[PDB]
């Protein structure tokens, strides 16, 4: 009916944090970086691999499907197999060495930054934030391209001695090579002599070749672990990601439970050099649920301070949290969902005690926080609304190259999907007693255990990339609440 | 009988270690630092401090005798007592700002950088050794005036929000101001009026104040405590000292316990970041025998490698360590003065397990070295050639300010009274199977349990200033070690 008066809101919401910003002296943004690869094979391309590889053995490879790359033989296999079969599918390297045959031999289209960390590194630094830390372990020259040339981004590197902090292109370790994703296209009408077989390709479709190597883990060098509360002294927050690759056995005797171990005392030392500290984890997908079961319960419960999620996420987490019933009510889609979505944020605000959730969802945003939070409703809202201006830029134009490019966002309408979607929450709320019509058209919503924060957003119809979008919400909330609390 | 051999063996050891100290690639000392100040009083300076207080307040002082200075008139009335009185005192100052009224209403002659580590420092940076990194807990800008400019020797201080290392001069802190120790010289004749009574001293005497703060301890920065690792990466050793200020009871609920278990700390952290490292302790006379026990059994018997002492330190701690006879057979000055010293110094080796003991006597040098030691016996001869001729040039000159002048100390012929004194333990430790007249006479002896290295020394009859030798001679001997060890 009045999204007018969201409207206004949004542009007060833009203006104070656009200036606010200046007041967040540093954050650490740690983990899971990685290069995204695309690649669109026509038939020369595929001419050139079979000239790399044995025929025998590729068709002896095809006999037993292979489940992993190891091998450029392996790999076409798998290719030949998803060429003719018609299914998508995604199959891990454990190598990086396919990733270096591949660039030698194929080459790819076009190549992005990927994972949470490196997204939200170059977000935030394009950003204009101060003192951008960003960690990766055994980054190599290649990822260090992926970053950015900014002066306020750095990274850490040893020196032959010291502990320091340079731009990533300026850090890497040349020993090392690194995790790069390839995703393969092919299209209708793809032909291929392959064994005296011709194959035709049926449908469009794409091949996911997903590194995953074991070296590369949540944990970092000692020097840097020493150095953490020099490094937490200096900045207001971090934001934590990238758990999800931690695996439940080693083969260096090295099981899940060590790096959980490591992963919370990494929280407690930037906790030393700073006690004011916030720290923040982007929650993803993670299919082993024995591990998504520590990584909530473990690790992020009691030392993390804000938790960031998608919809499906929340009901991943009620479900190793003991919750399957509500977990079962967001995932299906009806009308329903939204009241479990919110009840389901509330039960991860108490069961893991922390100071926000924030769960992004399509058409809104839903943010729960304790009654003990250094922030006031009124600026979390503040906060919420600038994500949401961020992702509509993002949405837009692909990438935030400047804090003026966030401007175009404002100028993306409120969804009414979006809007009518919280019209059945507020009926609920409203009857619960929680809530009375006027706090929640206002978007704020109090009560004794929490507050509750619920805004509608902004929904591009054609965008351009939707490729690190949640992140990038979670990140210009987490840093949005940064601004506004304060500290002498 | 024959020096000729000697001299020989000292030129080789001269210009080997000479060439060798290029290999130390740093070295920390640390903790006691001071200024030492020295002033020559006549009649028109006590004037002044009798304009700057009240008579009958110190003479009511005087009535009652004080044992420490708080007050200007404190220091006036001990002053006045030890001018009549014929015999010469030390008394106890435990604030700066009795420094500051004497500075600002007396002035004085000289002054020189004081303390065991502040010796060191300087030592090791007019002897071109690469990092030499100072400790001094609150160093003040007075303090740092008496540190030396070469941009091998640095400090510690913390640029708002990152640790660093500066020279002296740039690393204080401008809120602190220094210890320092007045020694007052008043002679024969001095006339003052006071209270009508009129004074004339009867022989020269002097009066030292020693500023003995009770806030500068034992203890450093949780910033600099964090970059242990790094900065023992970074050194081959390090020399601590200090440990006598450390009292049984502080006012804020510490005792001399914590200070201990922090010490131990502080050379555990550096052996994280070095393995290899090996720290050198000068100790020095500790009126307060409890103390002394938890400084060589809790805090130097398993932790630190090489201790360095002089001839009566022996005695202080063997009488501590259960062995009151031996103390007593070295403290007498006598024929078997040196089998105890020998003796002594064996015990000290074993009780503390240690790497080296190295005692410096008035006319010869003691080092009894462990078989697990990583240098050789004959290696070890040539540290104490180096460490003898050091001192040399030090007594002749006062003060060494590069590594060419302790070519000058070559030319100080070996001590008679000190080989001679050899030849009562050579009789002994070849009666007792130990050792043979070849072997003695070569200076090292080697036994089952440990190897021990005597030498002759180059002793000066007019020598400049006998401060801090000592503490010189076990530096120059503890580098000259690090230098011949090796590491990749
Ligand atoms: N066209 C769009 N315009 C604005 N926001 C969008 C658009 N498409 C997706 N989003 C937001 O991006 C989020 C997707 O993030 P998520 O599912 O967590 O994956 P990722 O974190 O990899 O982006 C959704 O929660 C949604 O709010
Ligand atoms: N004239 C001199 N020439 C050479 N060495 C000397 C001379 N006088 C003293 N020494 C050496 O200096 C040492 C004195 O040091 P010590 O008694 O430990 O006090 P400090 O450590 O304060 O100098 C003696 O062991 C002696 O070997
Ligand atoms: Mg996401
Ligand atoms: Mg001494
Ligand atoms: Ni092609
Ligand atoms: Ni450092
Ligand atoms: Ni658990
Ligand atoms: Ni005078
Ligand atoms: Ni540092
Ligand atoms: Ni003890």
């Amino acid at each position: 009916m009045d999204i007018s008066e969201w409207e206004k809101r949004y542009n007060e919401a833009y203006s104070d944090i656009s200036k606010s910003l200046k007041k967040v002296k540093g954050i650490f943004v740690a983990y899971n970086s990685n290069i995204d690869a695309i690649k669109h094979i026509d038939e020369d391309d595929i001419e050139k691999l079979l000239e790399q590889v044995d025929a025998k053995e590729v068709q002896e490879r095809i006999m037993e499907y292979p489940r992993q790359i190891d091998s450029p033989a392996d790999f076409v296999a798998r290719l030949i197999i998803s060429m003719r079969d018609g299914k998508a599918a995604e199959v891990p390297t454990y190598t990086t060495d396919i990733h270096e045959w591949l660039t030698d031999n194929l080459g790819f289209d076009e190549a992005r930054m990927g994972g949470q960390a490196g997204i939200i590194s170059n977000l935030l630094a394009n950003m204009g934030i101060k003192n951008v830390i960003a960690y990766v372990p055994w980054l190599s020259k290649e990822q260090a391209e992926y970053f950015v040339d900014s002066e306020n981004l750095l990274h850490p590197v040893v020196e032959n001695g010291k502990l320091e902090l340079k731009h990533p292109k300026e850090a890497y370790n040349p020993d090392n090579k690194p995790k790069v994703n390839w995703i393969i296209e092919f299209s209708k009408g793809l032909e291929v002599k392959f064994a005296g077989e011709k194959i035709v390709v049926p449908r469009d479709n794409r091949l996911i070749v997903s590194s995953r190597p074991p070296w590369i883990r949540i944990d970092m060098s000692e020097e840097l672990y020493e150095h953490l509360p020099e490094i937490g002294k200096n900045i207001d927050g971090a934001i934590l990601s990238g758990y999800q690759m931690i695996k439940e056995e080693y083969e260096d005797g090295k099981t899940y439970k060590d790096y959980v171990e490591k992963a919370v005392n990494v929280i407690k030392r930037l906790k030393e050099g700073n006690p004011d500290i916030r720290i923040h984890v982007e929650f993803t997908s993670i299919q082993n649920k024995l591990i998504r079961k520590a990584i909530l319960k473990d690790i992020v419960r009691k030392h993390v301070h804000s938790l960031g999620l998608d919809t499906v996420e929340v009901a991943n987490a009620l479900n190793v949290l003991g919750y399957e019933e509500l977990a079962y009510s967001v995932i299906k889609k009806d009308e329903n969902a939204i009241v479990a979505l919110y009840e389901g944020a509330v039960i991860l605000l108490h069961e893991l005690k922390l100071e926000r959730v924030h769960v992004h969802s399509l058409g809104y945003y839903i943010c729960v926080v304790s009654k003990d939070s250094p922030v006031s409703p009124e600026d979390h809202r503040k906060s919420l609304l600038f994500a949401s201006t961020v992702a509509a830029a993002r949405a837009l134009l692909g990438n935030i190259n400047s804090l003026d490019d966030i401007e175009a966002g404002l100028d993306v309408p409120v969804s009414e999907q979006g809007y009518n979607q919280l019209e059945k929450l507020e009926k609920y709320l409203v009857r619960r007693g929680i809530c009375t019509l006027e706090d929640f058209e206002n978007g704020c919503i109090c009560t004794p255990n929490h507050d509750v924060i619920i805004i509608p957003t902004k929904v591009v119809e054609k965008p351009v990339a939707t490729v690190g979008i949640g992140d990038t919400i979670s990140a210009a909330a987490f840093v949005s609440v940064l601004a506004k609390m304060k500290k002498k």
